[PDB]
């Protein structure tokens, strides 16, 4: 599933920014518009036991430029939220459901 980093007209959202997906299933999230950008899983809201390390940037890592992404492969069933970390008060946020 390919999710865009900021929106065609330049809003700072994630585009999807709900939805599902199958264990195993890439999430490739692009640099579109309004970057640098990045992909954070809440520690405290994804499923138990997930590392949100194995699957998160560091709040402190950016992608810089337009096209870069960064992909990930969820495994363990239940919902992720996740936001870009610069972003997330201007509502950059989202939430992935594994099923
Ligand atoms: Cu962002």
């Amino acid at each position: 599933i390919d999710v865009l980093l900021g929106a065609d007209d330049g809003s700072l959202a994630f585009v999807p920014s709900e939805f599902s997906i199958s264990p195993g299933e890439k999430i490739v999230f692009k640099n579109n518009a309004g970057f640098p950008h990045n992909i954070v899983f809440d520690e405290d809201s994804i499923p138990s036991g997930v590392d949100a390390s194995k699957i998160s940037m560091s709040e402190e890592d950016l992608l810089n430029a337009k096209g870069e992404t960064f992909e990930v492969a969820l495994s363990n069933k239940g919902e992720y939220s996740f936001y870009c970390s610069p972003h997330q008060g201007a509502g950059m946020v989202g939430k992935v459901t594994v099923n």
